[PDB]
């Protein structure tokens, strides 16, 4: 089922930036 996480990881990009800034906050 982890596979579903791979295809999602592609877009996780948008969230990756937030978490980046969010965490920094």
């Amino acid at each position: 089922g982890v596979v579903d996480i791979l295809k999602g990881a592609a877009k996780d990009i948008a969230g990756h930036l937030a978490s980046k800034v969010m965490n920094k906050l």
